């Protein structure tokens, strides 16, 4: 029951006991709460999608023991309590997009997507961090001032990284670089990155690199070269000082030209 005008609260009543939802689908609706009552009506629910809604913020904790993917993406919320998914162990997908979120609360450890995008991030929290099994991560259009090097997460399958339009000066890699070997996706457009590490090469599983739009970024380093699997690098309003001009756009060129110059250049 989606892009209905339900509103402006759903209220299940505890007499009904529907233990085969596994599903539930309340997007673009005028909902203005979660839906009430919802542990003890749909007892086993696995995706709660409550888009587009105008939701206040959030004060009672959801109990289902069983849910997998919440999304809670273009609503109004600015600030998530401190216990409100501690009773959900399953959760894996978790959506907050185009909120005014600040603060995000302790999650529970099996999270294994977490896209929070355009919701007023000033900071990485410390709460994300420490997620032992962060596969992917979108924090895009957010106001980010440093994101931490890769000694700092707790996690080992970080698979994809979106930090897009965010004002990131220096992007650290220095210390155990390594860690981030399985990364497959690092987006970093339209920041005020100043000069990829030479570091750089030690994530050896990149597919995608998204520099582009980074007007202080002069020249990329040799280093640069042994990322053979990668296959997408926008250069679009890039001002190189190193002249690519004769190679053209063809990804695979430039990792290829990078690559002859590692061995010796003159």
């Amino acid at each position: 029951v989606s892009r209905n005008d339900i509103g402006p609260s759903v209220v299940l009543d505890p007499t009904v006991k529907c233990p085969t939802l596994k599903q539930f689908n309340l997007s673009y609706n005028q909902l203005s709460f979660v839906p009430e009552n919802l542990t003890d009506v749909v007892e086993k629910l696995e995706q709660l999608i409550l888009e587009g809604n105008k939701i206040s913020g959030i004060c009672s904790p959801l109990r289902l023991k069983e849910l997998k993917i919440l999304n809670l993406s273009k609503n109004h919320i600015s600030s998530l309590s401190e216990n409100f998914l501690e009773a959900c162990p399953k959760v894996e997908s978790f959506s907050a997009r185009m909120n005014f979120l600040a603060a995000m609360p302790f999650l529970p450890p099996s999270m294994t997507i977490l896209k929070l995008s355009q919701n007023k991030f000033s900071c990485i929290p410390e709460a994300i961090l420490n997620l032992p099994h962060l596969r992917s991560l979108d924090m895009s259009s957010n106001d980010i001032q440093y994101l931490p090097g890769p000694a700092h997460w707790k996690s080992l399958n970080l698979r994809e990284l979106l930090f897009s339009h965010n004002q990131i000066s220096i992007l650290d890699l220095s210390e155990k670089a390594y860690l981030w070997s399985r990364v497959e996706k690092l987006h970093l457009s339209h920041n005020k990155l100043k000069e990829i590490p030479p570091e750089i090469g030690c994530l050896e599983n990149l597919t995608s690199l998204d520099v582009s739009y980074n007007l202080e970024l002069r020249s990329f380093p040799n280093e640069m070269g042994k990322l053979s699997k990668i296959w997408d690098l926008p250069l679009d309003e890039l001002h190189l000082n190193f002249d690519f001009k004769h190679i053209g756009c063809k990804a695979k060129d430039i990792i290829r030209f990078l690559q002859q110059r590692l061995k010796k250049a003159v």
